[PDB]
Protein backbone atom coordinates (compact mmCIF):
# COMPACT_ATOMS: atom_id res chain seq x y z
CA UNK A 1 0.00 0.00 0.00
CA UNK A 2 3.00 2.16 0.23
CA UNK A 3 2.45 3.02 -3.92
CA UNK A 4 5.36 5.96 -3.85
CA UNK A 5 8.49 3.76 -3.35
CA UNK A 6 7.79 1.66 -6.81
CA UNK A 7 6.88 5.01 -8.44
CA UNK A 8 10.63 6.61 -7.40
CA UNK A 9 12.15 2.79 -8.74
CA UNK A 10 10.49 3.03 -11.97
CA UNK A 11 11.60 6.60 -12.21
CA UNK A 12 15.02 5.96 -11.51
CA UNK A 13 15.23 2.14 -14.10
CA UNK A 14 13.84 4.88 -16.93
CA UNK A 15 16.64 7.36 -15.38
CA UNK A 16 19.27 4.90 -15.85
CA UNK A 17 17.74 3.52 -19.40
CA UNK A 18 18.15 7.24 -20.58
CA UNK A 19 21.93 7.70 -19.48
CA UNK A 20 22.65 4.06 -20.82
CA UNK A 21 21.09 4.73 -24.56
CA UNK A 22 20.34 8.59 -25.20
CA UNK A 23 23.20 10.00 -27.65
CA UNK A 24 21.43 13.64 -27.12
CA UNK A 25 23.57 15.88 -25.05
CA UNK A 26 20.61 17.92 -23.79
CA UNK A 27 18.32 14.61 -23.21
CA UNK A 28 21.30 12.90 -21.26
CA UNK A 29 21.41 15.85 -19.26
CA UNK A 30 17.54 15.51 -17.92
CA UNK A 31 18.02 11.99 -17.18
CA UNK A 32 21.25 12.95 -15.26
CA UNK A 33 18.87 15.25 -13.54
CA UNK A 34 15.66 13.04 -13.16
CA UNK A 35 18.11 9.89 -11.36
CA UNK A 36 19.37 12.98 -9.09
CA UNK A 37 15.66 13.85 -8.34
CA UNK A 38 15.28 10.20 -7.81
CA UNK A 39 17.92 10.10 -5.00
CA UNK A 40 16.95 13.00 -3.35
CA UNK A 41 13.50 11.31 -3.02
CA UNK A 42 14.67 8.35 -1.97
CA UNK A 43 17.27 10.11 0.73
CA UNK A 44 14.84 12.60 2.02
CA UNK A 45 11.83 9.78 3.13
CA UNK A 46 13.94 7.24 4.43
CA UNK A 47 16.22 9.17 6.03
CA UNK A 48 19.36 8.02 4.42
CA UNK A 49 22.23 10.11 3.34
CA UNK A 50 22.32 11.23 -0.09
CA UNK A 51 25.33 9.65 -1.19
CA UNK A 52 24.64 5.87 0.53
CA UNK A 53 20.95 6.23 -1.51
CA UNK A 54 23.34 7.22 -4.73
CA UNK A 55 25.59 3.79 -4.07
CA UNK A 56 22.57 1.33 -3.22
CA UNK A 57 19.66 2.50 -5.61
CA UNK A 58 21.34 4.55 -8.67
CA UNK A 59 25.03 3.46 -9.49
CA UNK A 60 23.97 0.81 -11.31
CA UNK A 61 25.01 0.80 -15.55
CA UNK A 62 23.38 -0.67 -18.67
CA UNK A 63 19.08 -1.16 -18.73
CA UNK A 64 18.32 -1.64 -15.15
CA UNK A 65 16.61 -5.08 -14.93
CA UNK A 66 15.33 -7.16 -11.24
CA UNK A 67 18.80 -8.27 -9.36
CA UNK A 68 19.42 -11.80 -9.40
CA UNK A 69 19.28 -14.63 -6.10
CA UNK A 70 20.20 -18.06 -6.35
CA UNK A 71 18.86 -20.54 -3.87
CA UNK A 72 20.54 -23.86 -3.60
CA UNK A 73 17.78 -26.98 -2.73
CA UNK A 74 19.01 -29.74 -1.49
CA UNK A 75 17.88 -33.26 0.59
CA UNK A 76 18.67 -36.00 2.68
CA UNK A 77 16.56 -38.27 3.65
CA UNK A 78 13.32 -35.80 3.14
CA UNK A 79 15.33 -32.90 4.86
CA UNK A 80 16.29 -29.87 3.13
CA UNK A 81 19.78 -28.22 3.70
CA UNK A 82 19.65 -24.87 5.81
CA UNK A 83 22.92 -22.64 6.82
CA UNK A 84 22.31 -19.83 10.08
CA UNK A 85 24.76 -16.95 9.80
CA UNK A 86 26.03 -15.78 12.85
CA UNK A 87 25.52 -12.30 13.17
CA UNK A 88 21.94 -12.20 12.31
CA UNK A 89 21.15 -15.91 13.95
CA UNK A 90 18.58 -16.64 11.34
CA UNK A 91 18.40 -19.79 8.66
CA UNK A 92 18.02 -20.02 4.51
CA UNK A 93 18.89 -22.31 1.76
CA UNK A 94 22.28 -22.00 0.45
CA UNK A 95 22.87 -19.07 -1.91
CA UNK A 96 23.06 -15.30 -2.46
CA UNK A 97 23.91 -12.64 -5.28
CA UNK A 98 24.66 -14.06 -8.56
CA UNK A 99 28.21 -13.33 -8.91
CA UNK A 100 28.92 -11.29 -12.44
CA UNK A 101 31.08 -13.92 -14.41
CA UNK A 102 29.00 -17.08 -13.28
CA UNK A 103 26.19 -18.83 -14.31
CA UNK A 104 23.46 -20.12 -12.60
CA UNK A 105 24.46 -23.35 -11.30
CA UNK A 106 28.07 -22.09 -11.05
CA UNK A 107 26.70 -19.50 -8.22
CA UNK A 108 24.73 -22.49 -7.19
CA UNK A 109 27.83 -25.12 -6.59
CA UNK A 110 30.06 -21.98 -5.15
CA UNK A 111 27.61 -20.62 -2.45
CA UNK A 112 27.21 -24.15 -1.75
CA UNK A 113 30.30 -24.94 -1.16
CA UNK A 114 31.98 -21.81 0.45
CA UNK A 115 28.45 -21.86 3.33
CA UNK A 116 28.41 -25.33 3.63
CA UNK A 117 32.02 -27.49 2.55
CA UNK A 118 29.60 -29.69 0.14
CA UNK A 119 30.46 -30.56 -3.70
CA UNK A 120 27.40 -30.30 -5.71
CA UNK A 121 26.38 -31.01 -9.16
CA UNK A 122 23.07 -32.86 -11.22
CA UNK A 123 21.67 -29.40 -11.46
CA UNK A 124 17.90 -28.71 -11.82
CA UNK A 125 15.80 -25.88 -12.41
CA UNK A 126 12.87 -26.15 -10.37
CA UNK A 127 11.15 -22.40 -9.69
CA UNK A 128 11.47 -18.20 -10.00
CA UNK A 129 10.08 -16.35 -7.84
CA UNK A 130 9.38 -12.61 -7.83
CA UNK A 131 10.29 -10.93 -4.24
CA UNK A 132 8.15 -8.57 -4.41
CA UNK A 133 5.25 -10.42 -5.33
CA UNK A 134 2.97 -10.39 -1.78
CA UNK A 135 6.61 -9.23 -0.17
CA UNK A 136 6.32 -8.27 3.61
CA UNK A 137 7.79 -4.98 3.39
CA UNK A 138 8.51 -2.23 0.48
CA UNK A 139 11.54 -2.78 -1.50
CA UNK A 140 14.22 -0.25 -2.65
CA UNK A 141 15.35 -2.95 -5.59
CA UNK A 142 13.58 -5.93 -7.11
CA UNK A 143 14.51 -9.23 -7.34
CA UNK A 144 13.77 -12.54 -8.59
CA UNK A 145 14.67 -15.63 -7.01
CA UNK A 146 16.30 -18.86 -9.37
CA UNK A 147 15.85 -22.15 -6.91
CA UNK A 148 18.48 -24.78 -8.41
CA UNK A 149 18.09 -28.29 -7.36
CA UNK A 150 21.47 -30.04 -7.11
CA UNK A 151 22.41 -32.79 -5.12
CA UNK A 152 25.68 -33.52 -2.81
CA UNK A 153 28.78 -35.55 -4.72
CA UNK A 154 31.70 -34.72 -2.40
CA UNK A 155 33.14 -32.51 0.48
CA UNK A 156 32.10 -32.24 4.14
CA UNK A 157 30.05 -30.43 6.78
CA UNK A 158 32.12 -27.11 7.29
CA UNK A 159 31.20 -24.34 9.72
CA UNK A 160 33.16 -20.60 8.88
CA UNK A 161 33.15 -16.99 9.82
CA UNK A 162 29.56 -16.47 8.55
CA UNK A 163 28.07 -19.41 8.73
CA UNK A 164 27.52 -20.72 12.21
CA UNK A 165 25.17 -23.78 11.82
CA UNK A 166 24.55 -26.49 8.82
CA UNK A 167 21.70 -28.20 9.07
CA UNK A 168 19.16 -30.85 7.57
CA UNK A 169 15.47 -30.13 8.61
CA UNK A 170 12.12 -31.99 8.12
CA UNK A 171 9.02 -29.77 6.59
CA UNK A 172 7.38 -30.10 10.28
CA UNK A 173 10.64 -28.84 12.01
CA UNK A 174 11.79 -25.51 10.18
CA UNK A 175 14.47 -23.09 11.86
CA UNK A 176 14.00 -19.55 12.36
CA UNK A 177 13.57 -18.01 9.48
CA UNK A 178 15.61 -15.07 6.97
CA UNK A 179 12.61 -13.97 5.32
CA UNK A 180 14.89 -11.58 3.46
CA UNK A 181 16.69 -15.02 2.00
CA UNK A 182 13.89 -17.54 1.91
CA UNK A 183 9.64 -17.53 2.37
CA UNK A 184 7.93 -19.93 4.70
CA UNK A 185 5.59 -20.35 0.75
CA UNK A 186 9.26 -20.12 -1.04
CA UNK A 187 10.05 -23.71 1.45
CA UNK A 188 6.68 -24.79 1.12
CA UNK A 189 6.83 -25.17 -2.60
CA UNK A 190 10.63 -26.87 -2.43
CA UNK A 191 8.95 -29.84 0.12
CA UNK A 192 6.12 -29.92 -2.75
CA UNK A 193 8.74 -30.73 -5.32
CA UNK A 194 10.53 -33.02 -3.14
CA UNK A 195 7.78 -35.32 -2.88
CA UNK A 196 6.31 -34.74 -6.65
CA UNK A 197 9.63 -33.59 -8.81
CA UNK A 198 7.79 -34.34 -12.17
CA UNK A 199 5.17 -31.28 -10.74
CA UNK A 200 5.41 -28.09 -12.79
CA UNK A 201 8.05 -25.11 -11.69
CA UNK A 202 7.02 -22.59 -10.25
CA UNK A 203 7.38 -19.07 -12.62
CA UNK A 204 5.93 -15.68 -11.15
CA UNK B 1 6.98 21.14 4.22
CA UNK B 2 5.27 18.52 1.70
CA UNK B 3 8.86 17.84 -0.35
CA UNK B 4 7.58 15.33 -2.73
CA UNK B 5 4.76 17.70 -4.74
CA UNK B 6 7.91 19.59 -6.20
CA UNK B 7 10.17 16.87 -6.72
CA UNK B 8 7.17 15.58 -8.79
CA UNK B 9 6.45 19.32 -10.51
CA UNK B 10 10.29 18.88 -11.21
CA UNK B 11 10.00 15.74 -12.64
CA UNK B 12 6.89 16.48 -14.88
CA UNK B 13 8.54 19.78 -16.43
CA UNK B 14 11.93 17.82 -17.76
CA UNK B 15 9.33 14.89 -18.67
CA UNK B 16 7.31 17.57 -20.93
CA UNK B 17 10.61 19.34 -21.99
CA UNK B 18 12.08 16.15 -23.08
CA UNK B 19 8.99 15.00 -24.89
CA UNK B 20 8.84 18.56 -27.40
CA UNK B 21 12.26 18.23 -28.08
CA UNK B 22 13.64 14.65 -28.41
CA UNK B 23 13.96 13.45 -31.78
CA UNK B 24 14.98 9.78 -31.13
CA UNK B 25 11.68 7.43 -30.46
CA UNK B 26 13.33 5.85 -28.49
CA UNK B 27 14.25 8.95 -25.94
CA UNK B 28 10.39 9.74 -26.89
CA UNK B 29 8.99 6.95 -25.44
CA UNK B 30 11.39 7.18 -22.14
CA UNK B 31 9.87 10.63 -21.55
CA UNK B 32 6.79 9.43 -22.00
CA UNK B 33 6.71 7.05 -19.20
CA UNK B 34 8.08 9.50 -17.13
CA UNK B 35 4.71 11.90 -17.76
CA UNK B 36 2.96 8.66 -17.49
CA UNK B 37 4.48 8.08 -14.15
CA UNK B 38 4.28 11.94 -13.22
CA UNK B 39 0.63 11.90 -13.62
CA UNK B 40 -0.17 8.97 -11.62
CA UNK B 41 1.60 10.20 -8.74
CA UNK B 42 -0.11 13.88 -8.88
CA UNK B 43 -3.34 12.06 -8.72
CA UNK B 44 -2.71 10.55 -5.41
CA UNK B 45 -2.18 11.60 -1.71
CA UNK B 46 -3.92 14.99 -2.22
CA UNK B 47 -3.20 16.49 1.18
CA UNK B 48 -0.87 13.02 2.93
CA UNK B 49 3.04 13.66 2.71
CA UNK B 50 4.49 10.55 1.40
CA UNK B 51 5.24 7.56 4.31
CA UNK B 52 8.73 7.54 5.79
CA UNK B 53 9.95 4.89 5.15
CA UNK B 54 13.48 4.66 7.38
CA UNK B 55 14.31 0.99 7.58
CA UNK B 56 13.83 0.94 3.60
CA UNK B 57 17.86 0.87 2.88
CA UNK B 58 18.78 -1.20 6.19
CA UNK B 59 19.84 -4.68 4.22
CA UNK B 60 20.41 -3.02 0.79
CA UNK B 61 23.96 -3.05 -0.42
CA UNK B 62 24.57 -1.92 -4.04
CA UNK B 63 25.51 -5.42 -5.35
CA UNK B 64 25.14 -6.09 -9.15
CA UNK B 65 24.08 -9.27 -10.43
CA UNK B 66 23.66 -10.26 -13.99
CA UNK B 67 20.98 -8.71 -16.19
CA UNK B 68 17.89 -10.52 -17.10
CA UNK B 69 16.95 -11.03 -20.42
CA UNK B 70 13.59 -12.83 -21.15
CA UNK B 71 12.22 -14.36 -24.37
CA UNK B 72 8.40 -15.81 -25.09
CA UNK B 73 8.03 -19.16 -26.58
CA UNK B 74 4.48 -19.60 -28.29
CA UNK B 75 3.74 -22.48 -30.41
CA UNK B 76 0.94 -22.47 -33.10
CA UNK B 77 0.73 -25.80 -34.72
CA UNK B 78 4.32 -26.50 -34.17
CA UNK B 79 5.24 -23.33 -35.35
CA UNK B 80 6.97 -20.76 -33.90
CA UNK B 81 5.83 -17.08 -33.14
CA UNK B 82 9.34 -14.68 -34.44
CA UNK B 83 8.99 -10.80 -35.04
CA UNK B 84 11.62 -8.77 -37.35
CA UNK B 85 13.70 -6.55 -35.34
CA UNK B 86 13.68 -2.90 -36.79
CA UNK B 87 17.78 -2.45 -35.36
CA UNK B 88 19.05 -5.31 -37.74
CA UNK B 89 16.19 -6.79 -40.07
CA UNK B 90 16.95 -10.18 -38.31
CA UNK B 91 14.33 -12.25 -36.71
CA UNK B 92 13.97 -12.86 -32.58
CA UNK B 93 11.58 -14.29 -30.41
CA UNK B 94 9.17 -11.60 -28.70
CA UNK B 95 11.24 -10.50 -24.92
CA UNK B 96 13.58 -7.94 -24.57
CA UNK B 97 15.16 -6.70 -20.94
CA UNK B 98 13.00 -7.57 -17.55
CA UNK B 99 11.52 -4.52 -16.63
CA UNK B 100 11.48 -3.25 -12.60
CA UNK B 101 7.88 -3.47 -10.85
CA UNK B 102 7.01 -6.73 -13.46
CA UNK B 103 7.55 -10.85 -12.49
CA UNK B 104 9.12 -12.89 -15.22
CA UNK B 105 5.30 -13.61 -16.73
CA UNK B 106 3.70 -9.98 -16.78
CA UNK B 107 7.76 -9.30 -18.75
CA UNK B 108 6.65 -11.81 -21.24
CA UNK B 109 2.87 -11.44 -21.50
CA UNK B 110 4.10 -7.67 -21.77
CA UNK B 111 6.50 -8.24 -24.96
CA UNK B 112 4.28 -10.25 -26.44
CA UNK B 113 1.63 -7.55 -26.18
CA UNK B 114 3.42 -4.97 -27.43
CA UNK B 115 5.32 -6.55 -30.41
CA UNK B 116 3.00 -8.91 -31.78
CA UNK B 117 -0.84 -7.99 -30.96
CA UNK B 118 -1.55 -11.27 -29.27
CA UNK B 119 -2.65 -12.02 -25.70
CA UNK B 120 -0.73 -14.93 -24.01
CA UNK B 121 -1.23 -17.10 -20.78
CA UNK B 122 -0.47 -20.82 -19.08
CA UNK B 123 3.04 -19.84 -18.54
CA UNK B 124 5.78 -22.40 -18.21
CA UNK B 125 9.60 -22.24 -17.46
CA UNK B 126 11.15 -23.90 -20.46
CA UNK B 127 15.19 -22.61 -19.51
CA UNK B 128 18.26 -20.27 -18.09
CA UNK B 129 20.76 -19.76 -20.87
CA UNK B 130 24.26 -18.31 -20.13
CA UNK B 131 27.34 -18.67 -22.39
CA UNK B 132 29.66 -17.11 -20.27
CA UNK B 133 27.87 -7.28 -19.94
CA UNK B 134 26.55 -10.66 -18.00
CA UNK B 135 23.04 -12.11 -18.75
CA UNK B 136 20.80 -14.79 -17.40
CA UNK B 137 18.39 -15.51 -20.74
CA UNK B 138 14.73 -16.91 -19.56
CA UNK B 139 12.74 -18.95 -22.04
CA UNK B 140 9.24 -18.45 -20.89
CA UNK B 141 6.61 -20.70 -22.63
CA UNK B 142 2.80 -19.69 -23.19
CA UNK B 143 -0.25 -19.96 -25.35
CA UNK B 144 -2.42 -17.34 -27.16
CA UNK B 145 -5.66 -16.56 -25.74
CA UNK B 146 -6.88 -13.13 -27.17
CA UNK B 147 -5.43 -10.11 -29.57
CA UNK B 148 -4.67 -10.58 -33.13
CA UNK B 149 -1.67 -9.95 -35.17
CA UNK B 150 -0.19 -6.60 -35.34
CA UNK B 151 2.58 -4.94 -37.09
CA UNK B 152 4.57 -1.47 -35.43
CA UNK B 153 6.99 0.80 -35.88
CA UNK B 154 9.84 -1.37 -34.28
CA UNK B 155 8.66 -4.83 -35.25
CA UNK B 156 7.98 -4.47 -39.14
CA UNK B 157 6.97 -7.93 -39.58
CA UNK B 158 5.31 -11.15 -37.09
CA UNK B 159 5.32 -14.73 -38.28
CA UNK B 160 5.32 -18.59 -37.23
CA UNK B 161 7.92 -20.30 -38.73
CA UNK B 162 8.52 -24.10 -38.73
CA UNK B 163 12.13 -25.67 -38.14
CA UNK B 164 13.21 -26.13 -41.71
CA UNK B 165 11.88 -22.85 -42.54
CA UNK B 166 13.29 -20.69 -39.93
CA UNK B 167 14.40 -17.14 -40.63
CA UNK B 168 17.71 -14.95 -40.46
CA UNK B 169 17.99 -15.00 -36.57
CA UNK B 170 19.27 -12.22 -34.63
CA UNK B 171 21.51 -13.74 -32.76
CA UNK B 172 22.28 -11.24 -29.97
CA UNK B 173 18.34 -12.40 -29.00
CA UNK B 174 17.69 -15.75 -29.48
CA UNK B 175 20.94 -18.35 -30.77
CA UNK B 176 20.33 -21.49 -33.34
CA UNK B 177 21.03 -23.84 -30.25
CA UNK B 178 18.16 -21.76 -28.04
CA UNK B 179 15.87 -22.18 -31.18
CA UNK B 180 16.20 -25.87 -31.68
CA UNK B 181 16.26 -26.21 -27.77
CA UNK B 182 12.77 -24.79 -27.99
CA UNK B 183 11.59 -27.21 -30.84
CA UNK B 184 13.11 -29.90 -28.85
CA UNK B 185 10.71 -28.68 -25.64
CA UNK B 186 7.60 -28.48 -27.91
CA UNK B 187 8.33 -32.21 -29.64
CA UNK B 188 9.32 -33.88 -26.62
CA UNK B 189 7.45 -32.64 -23.35
CA UNK B 190 9.23 -32.85 -20.20
CA UNK B 191 12.54 -32.99 -22.08
CA UNK B 192 15.16 -31.94 -19.10
CA UNK B 193 14.62 -28.09 -18.62
CA UNK B 194 18.05 -26.23 -19.38
CA UNK B 195 19.95 -24.15 -16.68
CA UNK B 196 23.40 -22.84 -17.60
O1 LIG C 1 17.30 -2.61 -25.46
C1 LIG C 1 16.21 -2.13 -25.32
C2 LIG C 1 16.02 -0.61 -25.31
O2 LIG C 1 14.65 -0.28 -25.19
C3 LIG C 1 16.59 0.14 -26.50
O3 LIG C 1 17.82 -0.43 -26.95
C4 LIG C 1 16.75 1.56 -25.95
O4 LIG C 1 15.53 2.28 -26.15
C5 LIG C 1 17.87 2.44 -26.46
O5 LIG C 1 17.74 2.89 -27.80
Amino acid sequence: TIKWIDWVKQIQSIAQAGLTYSKDVYDIERFQQLRDISISMMSHYTKTDWEVVEKLFASETGYQTPKVDIRAVVFQNEKLLFVKEKSDGKWALPGGWADVGYTPTEVAAKEVFEETGYEVDHFKLLAIFDKEKHQPSPSATHVYKIFIGCEIIGGEKKTSIETEEVEFFGENELPNLSIARNTEDQIKEMFAYMKDPQKEKLID
